[PDB]
């Protein structure tokens, strides 16, 4: 119950209204959901080249993030802020867009490679090529073809689409909740089983 890993967690972004409802912004709506839910207005502190913010959740203390930066230097935000607080890459949770999963699917995991994404490889590097952060991977589609993924994941979700999208940014963060008071592997259980119709 008590006993889980994650002091930080990161929605990746890229920033402005017009990147806001992006695909490649998923694992921002995430951050976001949940800190509306508990009531915490993110800080601009550019030391940190993001918004900023701190939760407590089952007596567990969180910190949020939300980069300010390109999305391919995530990692200059994200190593600001866990090097000031004192934060391990693997007590790190970064919520992004995958491309491997369909819009409703959610999926936590530890490790692993970038996939591509460029905000995934930039927190490699910048950890200290630490791979073990933990990622929610926000599934998004993919389109056919490779050379159309980085128009993709830039554009907007259709509206249908984009309701399986936030349903299963509704459950990530309920799951979210459920790792901060049954631990990882009940928050996972749940999380795996949902799909979004």
């Amino acid at each position: 119950m008590v006993s889980q890993p994650i002091k930080l967690l990161v929605g990746l972004a890229n920033p402005g209204p017009e990147y806001a409802k992006t695909r490649h912004n998923a694992g921002a709506w995430v951050v976001e959901e949940l800190a509306r839910i508990h009531n915490v207005t993110l800080k601009n502190e550019p030391k940190f080249f993001g918004l900023t913010g701190r939760l407590l959740i089952n007596s567990q203390e969180l910190r949020v993030l939300i980069p300010t930066t390109f999305m391919n230097l995530s990692g200059k935000a994200i190593a600001a802020l866990a090097n000031f607080y004192q934060i391990k890459p693997e007590e790190i949770m970064v919520a992004h867009d995958e491309l491997d999963l369909p819009p409703g699917v959610a999926k936590f995991k530890q490790g692993g490679g970038h996939g591509g994404h460029n905000g995934l490889k930039d927190t490699i590097s910048k950890l200290g090529n630490n791979k073990e952060f933990y990622r929610l991977r926000l599934g998004i589609g993919h389109p056919g073809h490779a050379d159309k993924v980085a128009g993709y994941v830039l554009g907007k979700a259709p509206a249908k689409e984009q309701e399986c999208l936030d349903a299963a940014v509704d459950e990530s963060v309920r799951c979210l909740e459920i790792l901060m008071k049954d631990g990882l592997t009940k928050a996972q259980n749940r999380l795996h089983t949902f799909k979004a119709e």
